[PDB]
C-alpha cells in the first residue's frame, strides 16, 4: 500500500487552518459531475428526449403535394441544353421529357458507346432531376421522371418526419452530419456509456465522440455528439436504455473532440463528518477552509488515479525504463500465483501456465534462459518492448512524480509569493516565458499564472537558479539529467508538458446538513428534478424538496458538509478535497 508522501504530495497551500474526517462517494448521488461547456455553461439534462407520434396530417401530405406542382412546372430548363438535347432525340420527345419531368409519367422514345453516356450527362446535369433508365430495349433510353412520383429527390422525403408546425425532424431542424445530445449516466464510464449506444445502433464506436470522460462512481451530465445515425432511432434508445438518459437534442456540422470543454461543476456530499478540533467550530473549520480555497487554492498535484493499484508504485517502474534498466523494470511489473512461480522458479513458461503486462512472460518463454540461468539484458528488452498504452503510463507516472516532488518544494521554498525568474504562459504550442522583476511589480501574473514543467526535452525549465536546481537535484539522485532529457525508444520522455502549480475552484458553495441513515440521499440528480417537474403537467409531484439541487434540512446525530465547486481540465477533484480536509 503506498501512501500519500511516496508520490510527491507532501505539502497543504494553508496548513495553519483545521480541517475535519469525512466520507466522499458513499452513494452514487454524493457526487454529481455537470460537464462546463466551451462557452461557460454547465450541461444539465432538461428533458428525456421527444415523445414519437405513432401517425407519420393529410393537409400536410396535400400542401407539400401541392407545393412541389408549382416548382416542377415553375423550373425551366437552360435554352442552351434545351436545343442541344432536341439534336439528339428531336423537339417531340424533348416535350415527351419535359411533361414526365412535370407529371407522373414515362417517355418511349425511338433513336454508341462513346456518347452512350453524353446523352446520360445531358440529362441530369440540364434537368438536375435524375433519369429513370440506362439503354434499355434495343438501343433507346426509355427514361421516365426521377425516383420519386410525389416528391423531388426521394431524398427528399424526410417529409415522412414532419412536425404540427411542419417542421422535418420532430421539431427539431432539418438534418446535419451530427446530432450533439446531453448524457446522464449513473454508475457507469463515459466510454463505457457511449460504446452502449453504438452496440445498440450497430454502429461502429467512431460515429459517437465526448469532449471529455466522467467519474463512474457518480452521477455525471456532459455532451456527446453522434453522426451516420437519425434522432427517430437515437431517441428510441431512452426506453432499453438501463442506467442512463440521453436528452437535449441538437443537430450541428461540428463533432465533439477530447478538449471540447473548459472544465467540470461537482456537487460532493461529505458524509459522517468529525471536526476532531475541539476548539472551533465545523461551521467555522469550513468557512475558513473554502475561504483559503477560493482565495489561496490548493497544490494541482496529480491524484492517485496517476499512481495506479496500491502496490509497486508506477513511477519506481517508471524510473528503470527510462534509465534502461530493463531487467529490473521486468522485475517490479513481476513483483497471485504467477508472481510467486517467478520468484520461486524463474521459468517464464511455467510463470505464464497460471493465468487462465505480466503476459512479459509470454515473450520470456520464447527466448533462452542462457548459463546461470540469467535472461539476457538484450532479452528482458525485447520482452519490456512487449504495449505502449502500459509502457508510456509508466515513464508518465515517474514524470509526475518529479513534477508532485518539485511543485512541493517551489511552494515549500517561496509559497503563493510569486518569485523572479518562475514560469507562466501568455496568450498569443504553449510556449512558457521567464517573469521579470518588472512584471511582479506590474502585478500582471499572479500565483494561478505560475506554471512548473514536466521533465522533458522540449521544455524551458525555471530561469530562477535555485527552482532550476531542483530538477538537476531531484533528478540527479535517481540519476538522470533534466537538460540530456531524451532518449532512444517510444520512452522518448516526452516534450514534457507545462502544469500549473496551484489551482482555485470556481462558485465554491458549502452547506451543513444532518442526516440519520448513510442510505438517504441529500442531494438530487438532474434526471430526479427533471421528471419531478415535467410532473408539474401531470399534477403528482413527490415533494417540492426534489425541484431543488439540495433536500431540506432535517436534523439528526450525523452531519454532511454538501458542497459545490467548478475546477479546470488538469485539476484532480480528489487534491482540491484535500487541502480542505487536510487527508
Amino acid at each position: 500500500g503506498i501512501h500519500e508522501a511516496d508520490v510527491g504530495i507532501t505539502l497543504f497551500l494553508s496548513p495553519e487552518l483545521p480541517g475535519f474526517r469525512g466520507q466522499i462517494k458513499q452513494r452514487y448521488t454524493d457526487f454529481l459531475v455537470n460537464e462546463i461547456d466551451q462557452e461557460g455553461k454547465v450541461i444539465h439534462l432538461t428533458d428525456k428526449g421527444f415523445k414519437m407520434p405513432k401517425k407519420p396530417s393529410k393537409e400536410e401530405v396535400n400542401a407539400e403535394k401541392e407545393s412541389e406542382a408549382a416548382r416542377r412546372q415553375e423550373f425551366n430548363v437552360d435554352p442552351e441544353l434545351r436545343n442541344q438535347l432536341v439534336e439528339i432525340f428531336g423537339e417531340e420527345d424533348v416535350l415527351k421529357i419535359e411533361s414526365v419531368y412535370r407529371t407522373a409519367n414515362k417517355m418511349e422514345t425511338a433513336k454508341d458507346k462513346s456518347v452512350r453516356t453524353k446523352i446520360h450527362q445531358l440529362l441530369r446535369e440540364a434537368f438536375k432531376n435524375e433519369l429513370e433508365s440506362v439503354t434499355t430495349d434495343t438501343n433507346t433510353f426509355k427514361i421516365a421522371r426521377s425516383n420519386r412520383n410525389s416528391r423531388t429527390n426521394k431524398q427528399e422525403k424526410i417529409n415522412q418526419t414532419r412536425d404540427a408546425n411542419g417542421v422535418e425532424n420532430w421539431g427539431y431542424g432539418p438534418s446535419k452530419d451530427f446530432i450533439h445530445f446531453t448524457l446522464h449516466k449513473e454508475n457507469k464510464d463515459t466510454m463505457e456509456a457511449v460504446n452502449v449506444i453504438t452496440k445498440l445502433l450497430r454502429v461502429p464506436s467512431r460515429v459517437i465522440r465526448y469532449a471529455g470522460t466522467k467519474d463512474r462512481r457518480a452521477v455525471t451530465c456532459q455532451r456527446v455528439s453522434i453522426s451516420k445515425i437519425g434522432l427517430d432511432r437515437l431517441n428510441a434508445l431512452n426506453r432499453t436504455l438501463k442506467g442512463m438518459i440521453i436528452g437535449n437534442y441538437n443537430f450541428s456540422d461540428a463533432s465533439l473532440n477530447l478538449g471540447d470543454l473548459k472544465g467540470n461543476e461537482f456537487v460532493v456530499v461529505i458524509r459522517d463528518v468529525t471536526t476532531g478540533n475541539s476548539e472551533v467550530s465545523l461551521e467555522e473549520i469550513v468557512s475558513n477552509g473554502c475561504k483559503s480555497l477560493s482565495e489561496n487554492g490548493f497544490i494541482n498535484y496529480f491524484g492517485m488515479q496517476r499512481f495506479g493499484t496500491f502496490s509497486i508504485s508506477t513511477h519506481t517502474i517508471g524510473r528503470e525504463l527510462l534509465l534502461s534498466n530493463w531487467k529490473k523494470a521486468a522485475e517490479l511489473i513481476l513483483s497471485k500465483e504467477a508472481r510467486k512461480i517467478w520468484a520461486e522458479t524463474k521459468d517464464a513458461a511455467l510463470a505464464l501456465k497460471q493465468m487462465p503486462a505480466e503476459n512479459l512472460l509470454y515473450s520470456l518463454s520464447n527466448q533462452r534462459k542462457e548459463e546461470d540461468g540469467t535472461y539476457s539484458e538484450n532479452a528482458y528488452y525485447t520482452a519490456i518492448m512487449k504495449p505502449r498504452n502500459l509502457r508510456t503510463m509508466y515513464v508518465h507516472a515517474y514524470q509526475s512524480y518529479v513534477w508532485n516532488s518539485i511543485a512541493s518544494k517551489r511552494i515549500e521554498l517561496h509559497g503563493l509569493k510569486l518569485v523572479v525568474g518562475d514560469l507562466v504562459i501568455d496568450t498569443s504550442f504553449i510556449r512558457a516565458k521567464a517573469v521579470t522583476q518588472e512584471d511582479i511589480d506590474s502585478v500582471k501574473y499572479t500565483m494561478e499564472d505560475v506554471v512548473l514543467p514536466s521533465p522533458g526535452f522540449d521544455v524551458l525549465y525555471p530561469s530562477n537558479e535555485e527552482l532550476k536546481q531542483l530538477y538537476v537535484d531531484i533528478l540527479k539522485a535517481d540519476n538522470m539529467d533534466p537538460f540530456n532529457m531524451r532518449r532512444k525508444v517510444r520512452d522518448f520522455s516526452l516534450a514534457g508538458s507545462y502544469r500549473t502549480v496551484i489551482q482555485k475552484p470556481k462558485s465554491l458553495e458549502y452547506r451543513i446538513i444532518h442526516y440519520d441513515d448513510p442510505s438517504q440521499q441529500l442531494v438530487n440528480t438532474d434526471l430526479d428534478i427533471l421528471n419531478n417537474t415535467r410532473a408539474k403537467e401531470s399534477g403528482q409531484k413527490y415533494m417540492k424538496a426534489k425541484l431543488d439541487r439540495y433536500m431540506p434540512d432535517k436534523g439528526g446525530e450525523k452531519t454532511a458538509v454538501v458542497l459545490k465547486f467548478q475546477l479546470g481540465t488538469s485539476a484532480y477533484a480528489t487534491m482540491a478535497l484535500r487541502e480542505l480536509m487536510k487527508l
